[PDB]
């Protein structure tokens, strides 16, 4: 929104006064951004071209100029105006750096150059550290993408072993539910897009407008009617069943697919006492594939009994693995799911004999807001600066070896390992190597840009 | 930015399917929200006015109609089209709710209504509903406060023990590091206003752009330049416990000491290695070693000319175990100050208070009935007990009967377009500096 337009104020305060600390002669700096390890050994790289759409929209002005001078002076930070100014009146508002990364979508070992900052001005060689903040904020777009790609492997690994079409399956597997759990709209927007790297089933609406305006795709993901927790229960207990016999009225039709919510205990009851006997022929007669989700008890058990009980309500065919498909009907688990619950449903139920066709996993808040930085140890430091007409190395332990000066990812051809290298060993390890990085912003310019499809092909085509 | 500037799909996909699921004949909806739980005993409510600003900025269009209709078809949700045409054509494309909540800034006992929504339109009941997504949201601004409101009552405490002006020194205990590692621009500027509820220091300029265009407030807080190493009153220097060692004992650092007195500047170190609690005793212990101190009016040490920011490991229970060191050590709670960046902003969840939106009501054939899962249902308000101040949830129709003994602690915030009562940050403050544990 527009009070936060200002990109002169989009920083730490501290890091605004951060020009007076470089030594007397400094020509030029030099950043790189990585994770130092975490959770997950890779992460999916994702969300900087948001990042840099959303947050260098435009030209700096004299107006940013005078409010942020104003501002800073009153909350008592120092403010280079002069610096400002320059940049402004020399360099039409354009920032004076050249930004490299992986392409979005690629999943790289820890402890790698994932994206490179430099300047390009001798004058205004301060403007990286300036966009620390701003920058390091990718740890998120990163983490949750990586989240998911994950989630992706272990679904993938449980539907080769039981489905006939695992990757026919697998797009649908893990519906971002994280819309109203996370912290605000424009993290709903960006982690959702992130979620949509890997799957396409969301109902987080944000994601899809980012998609749209950032990454060239109209549509970038689909979901379904579904029932809500409300709706339900205020057509009172007496009419209970005629709340979910209109669901099928409004969306059930053949290859539609609808979702109601129920809780375990009416789920038993449904099945065993003989009132939902019209709506199982009503369910049958519909074509439609009615998704049920269960919205209480213990998350791992209750996807086995209700299984277990829609087998025994509806039948099953028994696939080319060996696995039962249950017919018409099919469970998604929305509570509870992270990777080590996800993993545990799947294990119970395909060692039930179940394929794992017949279950779908929603994650809402665990997805889109339980990451912080630390999640992949997420960092953003200064490598290299020019001082005197000269490079120094950057750099604090001198072990982890340790990174500093000018530096690039570069992939090997045969193998496609990653691994980080001084920009002078690109020569050299040309013919075993290709750098990996690309030029995606320079000088107030996006360059390389990408299509949503082509980050979630980077991303698809990785493995564990 | 303009790219999320739609309303109606704000929202969560299957809430667009929704309108066609209530029973036949409902005309009315009411909803409220509350904590129902989680880590701490009570919340302070705050952020529903920035929330309502942002995403209720305007009348619905038709242009928001056609994009809305056109994504949601091809995402494969029903579009209650002439709904939202109505709402445009017959209400001016202003929502038809009335929203009530507590004034920000109070702190309420958790399982207590906070604020509730109500249609204000027989053919678009279904409105409030459609608005749980965005309006749920409010959990992370009330968390975020909550969480600093927590730690000043700690810091607080210490303060009253240990300092001679214990409301003097605590709006500056707790400062905001925040926005690396917070997930969103946006979440840095809500989550940081959230922390300027209770403190005056951050670094999290984005907070202040929004309590500048949302709380009616130019400048809602401060910081200090820092010397990283490797007018201006004050300084915070970057060290670590054993820095402080060699240069009492290096040569170099007894002219440091005549450089730092001979400023009369008040020096601020950060460590920012070693285990929180015991490298700001060492600091503490070392500093009085260089600098010397006074002993206050309650007996503790202050220090001349350095102060100790922490601003690693923190968080309200190594905060509390730091405080009770270094006033076991005998030095005033005056000496330090905290630091939260991603513990304050990000690693807060929905469930941290278990927070939850929820329909208690629904108007039917013309008669209103309860909607639930003892439990609390019906039409709900808030009631503040006029002697205790103690808060409870109530029925509506409860509150003219107790009006002697307590009055009604909602107020009515935002109606048919327009936002009716309206806070300063100031005035946020206010209400939470005045309650306590
Ligand atoms: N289409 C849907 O059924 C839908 C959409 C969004 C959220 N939800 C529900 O909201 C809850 C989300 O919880 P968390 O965000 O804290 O994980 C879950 O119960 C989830 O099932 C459901």
């Amino acid at each position: 929104m527009h009070y936060l337009d200002n990109l002169l104020l989009n920083t730490d305060s501290y890091k605004a006064s951060h020009w007076l600390q470089y030594p007397p002669g400094t020509d030029a700096s030099f950043f790189y951004v990585e994770s130092r390890g975490g959770v997950y050994d890779q992460t999916a790289f994702f969300g900087l071209q948001s990042i840099l759409k959303e947050a260098i929209n435009r030209p700096v002005t004299h107006a940013d100029i005078d409010d942020a001078k104003a501002l800073l002076a009153a909350h008592g930070e120092p403010f280079n105006e002069a610096g400002w100014r320059d940049i402004v009146d020399r360099l039409g508002g354009q920032l004076p750096i050249r930004i490299r990364a992986v392409p979005e979508g690629c999943v790289v070992p820890t402890h790698n150059v994932l994206m490179t900052i430099e300047s390009t001005d001798a004058k205004a060689f301060w403007v990286p550290s300036y966009l620390e903040t701003l920058l390091l904020r990718v740890w998120y777009p990163v983490t949750v993408a990586t989240v998911s790609w994950q989630v992706k492997q272990i679904v993938r690994d449980f539907l080769q072993r039981t489905s006939d079409d695992p990757e026919g399956q697998l797009p649908f597997k893990l519906h971002d539910f994280g819309a109203r759990g996370v912290s605000s709209l424009g993290s709903a927007a960006l982690g959702g897009a992130a979620h949509l790297v890997n799957f396409l089933g969301t109902d987080t609406l944000s994601a899809l407008l980012l998609a749209r305006a950032h990454y060239h795709t109209p549509v970038a993901g689909y979901s379904i009617p579904a029932a809500e927790h409300s709706t339900i229960t205020s057509w009172g207990r007496e009419r209970e069943v005629d709340a979910y016999r209109n669901m099928l009225t409004q969306f059930a039709r053949p290859g539609a697919i609808v979702a109601v919510v129920s809780d375990s205990y009416d789920i038993y009851r449904a099945i065993r006492e003989h009132w939902g006997t019209t709506l199982r022929e009503e369910i049958i007669a519909s074509g439609a594939t009615v998704v049920i989700r269960p919205d209480s008890g213990d998350p791992v058990d209750v996807v086995e009994q209700c299984l277990l009980l829609l087998d025994e309500a509806f039948g099953h065919q028994v696939n080319g693995k060996g696995y039962k498909v249950l017919n018409h009907v099919r469970v998604i688990q929305g509570d509870g799911i992270n990777p080590q619950s996800l993993r545990a449903i799947l294990e119970r139920i395909t060692a039930a004999g179940y394929a794992a066709d017949n279950v779908a996993f929603g994650m809402g808040g665990a997805l889109l807001q339980k990451v912080d930085r630390d999640t992949q140890k997420f960092a953003l430091k200064c490598s290299a600066v020019r001082v005197d007409g000269a490079w120094i190395d950057v750099y604090k332990d001198p072990i982890t070896q340790s990174k500093r000066g000018r530096l690039t990812l570069l992939r090997d051809r045969a193998t496609g390992q990653y691994r980080s290298a001084l920009l002078d060993e690109v020569a050299t390890h040309a013919g075993d190597s290709d750098d990996a990085l690309v030029t995606v912003w320079e000088n107030g310019q996006m360059l390389r840009e990408w299509t949503l499809e082509q980050v979630r092909a980077h991303a698809d085509a990785a493995r564990l």
